[PDB]
């Protein structure tokens, strides 16, 4: 699988992973949202939002 692995406000990077799934984590606190991404589809803890998706470079 090929997937995005840049967080918020960082140069667009991709990695490869073995997983079939890939994800975007997202949360916000101050005057901007912290988005982070990776491969697979793990469960996260409340307040910290998520979405996972099942196709290469979906997780922008």
């Amino acid at each position: 699988r090929i997937c995005y692995n840049h967080q918020s406000t960082t140069r667009a990077t991709t990695k490869s992973c073995e997983e079939n799934s890939c994800y975007k984590k997202y949360w916000r606190d101050h005057r901007g949202t912290i988005i982070e991404r990776g491969c697979g589809c793990p469960k996260v803890k409340p307040g910290v939002g998520i979405h996972c998706c099942q196709s290469d470079k979906c997780n922008y």
